[PDB]
């Protein structure tokens, strides 16, 4: 009995894969590659890798079209305000979480000395971080911020260990999050009503507060 339609798992995965593509532009391609060993490690075989020295020529007839005046797709076509209805999945939670995530860039804290991110399974480590953030429960402000700590941690862990770590933190965070966030987010008015924000108030969070 884990989630329903991958709805909650999409809320946490969306903020992760969204920030991951901004620091990796590779994991968001499939969002489920399940393989960070596709590259070609080592380099003891430069015999079959020497182009322009067999039958390719130096090409000095008219080969000088670099097209690099300066700012080439760096910050000229910035876009981050789409906001599409009938979903709001990458816009309601993305803009709501980015408002507190990027607010402090990294949002440094003491949670790092208590998390002690490691390359290992981190089963107890990942459970400990949630155990502390679950001291009050998980409201709309605790859930939106939980994605900022989960997406800002993997970015530091991967650059401090390996890109394969973002798969462990997200797998251990999505399983533990949805473990207790299953009933909590379900009481927000429905998985679809919370993602779409079309209602955000079915009855479990509106007619259930001390005699309504």
């Amino acid at each position: 009995g884990h989630s329903m339609s991958q709805s909650n798992r999409e809320l946490v995965v969306d903020f992760l894969s969204y920030k991951l593509s901004q620091k990796g532009y590779s994991w968001s391609q499939f969002s489920d590659v399940e393989e960070n060993r596709t590259e070609a490690p080592e380099g003891t075989e430069s015999e079959m890798e020497t182009p322009s020295a067999i039958n390719g020529n130096p090409s000095w007839h008219l080969a000088d079209s670099p097209a690099v005046n300066g700012a080439t797709g760096h910050s000229s076509s910035l876009d981050a305000r789409e906001v599409i209805p009938m979903a709001a999945v990458k816009q309601a939670l993305r803009e709501a979480g980015d408002e507190f995530e990027l607010r402090y860039r990294r949002a440094f804290s003491d949670l790092t000395s208590q998390l002690h991110i490691t390359p290992g399974t981190a089963y107890q480590s990942f459970e400990q971080v949630v155990n502390e953030l679950f001291r009050d429960g998980v409201n709309w402000g605790r859930i939106v911020a939980f994605f900022s700590f989960g997406g800002a941690l993997c970015v530091e862990s991967v650059d401090k260990e390996m890109q394969v770590l973002v798969s462990r933190i997200a797998a251990w965070m999505a399983t533990y999050l949805n473990d207790h966030l299953e009933p909590w987010i379900q009481e927000n008015g429905g998985w679809d009503t919370f993602v779409e924000l079309y209602g955000n108030n079915a009855a479990a969070e509106s007619r259930k507060g001390q005699e309504r």
